[PDB]
């Protein structure tokens, strides 16, 4: 079947079959896809679903679409990975590689650009001068045996169709679909050929699932599919009233995870950290528990070995040696010099008296989206400065006219209605002030 | 809003208001709309539709994505076109638009290429060696000056945004779209300056809706959506279950186009043109009723002046004056040789005694598009001598073994399941022998 009739029978609410999903996949490889035909297909999937079998033969098109990663066999018991399905300020990908390589793992993470209102790894890390996410199969092997880890995206070599779709994905409302979001991670993290694989999904608004039962459907739909294709897959369900920390944006974000390895920055980023991470040792067998686990992390971050383990990275994907040294030992202000800064800032200031009940991750998502932080079309360049710092905690009680919002933004103003949509993502209560609740994480296991 | 807001609005069943519409569209023209967010855009109005009033304001923004054209004001009364929704083997058009011209009319046709399984009416004509279906504004009123009639195609200056979303319509399976049909259909015809449109909806196989309701549907809304915007039009609903003629292709159809303008050719084609001119003359009060008119326009296939017109329109838009000519006036064998012919030719043969009860379009069309006669990707190059020869009539008795089709085809032979999908399109039975039935025709008129 060529395009354009694999597109009409799943606009139909037809089943595709091996076959047709494999020859799709193809032509999405070979530039025989033209982009209409992409969307269209991606809308079509998006609109009319598939079934478990075909998410299955998706994901494992996807997967081998290029290469399969081959390590030493010493290595085998040490590889491991975290993704997420995408959270408003979620920089954990950043801190976990290096800190996991510090406990002696391997961490050959395939990641993501933004999706949708969500920043992805990729971006985050490209606000380092010279860091590149575009490394072979067997610069991967170097980069393992340098820092223990790598932080890479898809290329020709690697997972080239989730690239392609991925790209289109994020641009054409085709981001919240079951099916797509299953077989995007899991072909990743297929071709990495790891031991144990964590995958946190969280919800509540921001979040592709704004509920609890959904993203557990995804959660089980994600460990299913994966342990049937030979992959110990766990799953964490998440929560938070708040985005995670204190910094959204690129290299806001990259500053505040370079603060976790600090052995410092908020509890919220460094508890999740630390819950995830801890998750994947037990799951590897390197811990006993994931009490354990967690320990073994968040030593790492306290004695500087996660940190160092960063800096390898940096330097082995690009970053100059003299820059990823001044990274990761400078001073916070040190690091805001290195990174890109927006060349303008406001702070928005509380309304009024209250206990800060909520920060709303969605309407803060959406206005950095627009101030470029996010892309509406592939291939857009991001302005990498451009984000928001929240300067209250979450049940902290404040006084009206106190700055609550510090937004970075390379532009005259903010709009009306994108100064009223921040505005009403802090929610004021009259409750007593009460101490930041740690993000919910709850397992769903192989 | 941005793309994948638009886009985002209209999955989710939204309307589109007319900013959203008109934002979209000139996305589209300048390029900052991407393949895939065309192609997202278009299943998304395919799966979840657009009222009367986004139908009506996309008509309008296609309209005026180029330039409207005018004319002398002696032209005004002058100015004529007839349209097709498609039709496997319709080639009415090439022969209409001469023998209007030579009824005194003037005809600035903007066509199209082929959609899905249909062919197009500017794929036939670049057959013809030399033939141009990109003419300015200012060339197109040149043509009107030398042949009364052009056949033209969407531009940069022509209903651009068609042009585009045609194409991709064409290989997304977006084709069969009441809202897109009647946006796009109206958009070239409405930039024309008419004084009377005529479109002609089929029913049945051979249709792009073979059900009848919704072609009946398809004739109101682009004759009430035409009356809204100013255009007096008429819609011809007319049932077919064949092809028109005895020629499907491209080359071929361009050779059955000269026999009508013989004065010969199969009785069906003949009357469709007889039948739809008349209408068109009744209907810009240039005849005094559609028969008189039917008879105008016969006299003009019968006298040479059709073939005259049509040669003169041939050699004005490129094509070389002494091929023009020894086209027009050669036989049917010099024809065939001036135009690109097909390597190879196979007949299929009829396998027992009957009366060809019918010979179904849809199978036929699906198998010569496999063939090089339609695209799987758009901007595709067709092969224009690839296409099939009815061989019989429909009412004809014939025996076992004669031949029933001739497939002149590029490739190696036909496979297995394209040789049988053909042989299940013959249909035969017991009855008694009868007269080849001429088309329904029936009028919608506001
Ligand atoms: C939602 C999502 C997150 N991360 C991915 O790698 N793919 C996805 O589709
Ligand atoms: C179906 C169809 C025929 N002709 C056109 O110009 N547009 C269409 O959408």
């Amino acid at each position: 079947k060529q395009l354009p009739e694999l597109i009409r029978m799943k606009r139909d609410g037809g089943r595709l079959s091996e076959a047709d999903i494999r020859g799709f996949v193809a032509a999405v490889v070979n530039g025989s896809a033209q982009g209409a035909q992409i969307g269209a297909m991606l809308m079509a999937i998006r609109l009319r679903g598939m079934d478990l079998e075909e998410t299955s033969v998706l994901t494992q098109a996807l997967a081998q679409s290029g290469q399969q990663l081959e390590w030493p066999e010493a290595w085998r018991q040490q590889l491991v990975d975290k993704h997420s399905t995408g959270g408003v300020g979620d920089k954990v990908s950043l801190v976990l590689a290096p800190a996991l390589a510090a406990c002696g793992c391997k961490v050959p993470m395939i990641s993501g650009r933004g999706l949708g209102h969500t920043g992805g790894t990729l971006d985050k890390l490209e606000s380092i001068p010279g860091f590149n996410v575009i490394q072979s199969p067997e610069q991967m092997q170097v980069l393992l045996d340098q820092a223990g880890c790598c932080i890479v995206g898809q290329s020709e070599q690697l997972v080239p169709a989730d690239g392609i779709l991925y790209a289109a994905r994020d641009v054409t409302a085709t981001v919240d679909s079951l099916p797509l979001i299953t077989a995007s991670i899991l072909s990743k993290k297929l071709v990495e050929g790891l031991s144990a694989l964590v995958v946190d999904v969280k919800f509540g608004a921001g979040a592709v699932f704004p509920n609890q039962e959904q993203a557990r459907e995804l959660a089980k739909t994600l460990v299913g599919v994966g342990a049937s294709l030979g992959l110990r897959v766990a799953a964490a369900l998440t929560a938070m009233d708040k985005p995670l920390g204190r910094c959204v944006g690129h290299a806001l974000e990259v500053e505040e995870a370079l603060l976790c390895m600090d052995g410092a920055g908020p509890p919220d980023l460094r508890d999740l950290v630390t819950t995830l991470g801890g998750a994947l040792l037990w799951l590897s067998g390197h811990a006993g528990t994931q009490a354990q686990g967690a320990a073994r992390v968040a030593a790492a971050l306290d004695d500087g070995s996660a940190l160092g383990r960063f800096e390898r990275m940096l330097a082995a994907q690009g970053v100059d040696p003299g820059l990823a040294r001044a990274l990761c030992s400078g001073s916070p202000a040190e690091r805001r010099q290195l990174l890109p800064r927006a060349r303008e800032q406001e702070e928005l200031l509380a309304p009024a008296d209250g206990t800060v009940e909520l920060v709303r991750a969605l309407p803060l998502a959406l206005v950095l989206h627009e101030l470029g932080a996010g892309r509406s079309r592939a291939g857009e360049p991001l302005r990498l400065g451009v984000g928001a710092e929240l300067l209250v905690d979450v049940g902290q009680r404040l006084r009206r006219g106190t700055p609550w919002l510090r937004v970075h933004r390379d532009g005259p103003a903010l709009s009306g209605p994108q100064s009223r949509a921040l505005q009403e993502a802090l929610v004021l209560s009259d409750r007593a002030p009460f101490a930041a609740p740690l993000p919910f994480a709850e397992l769903v296991l192989p």
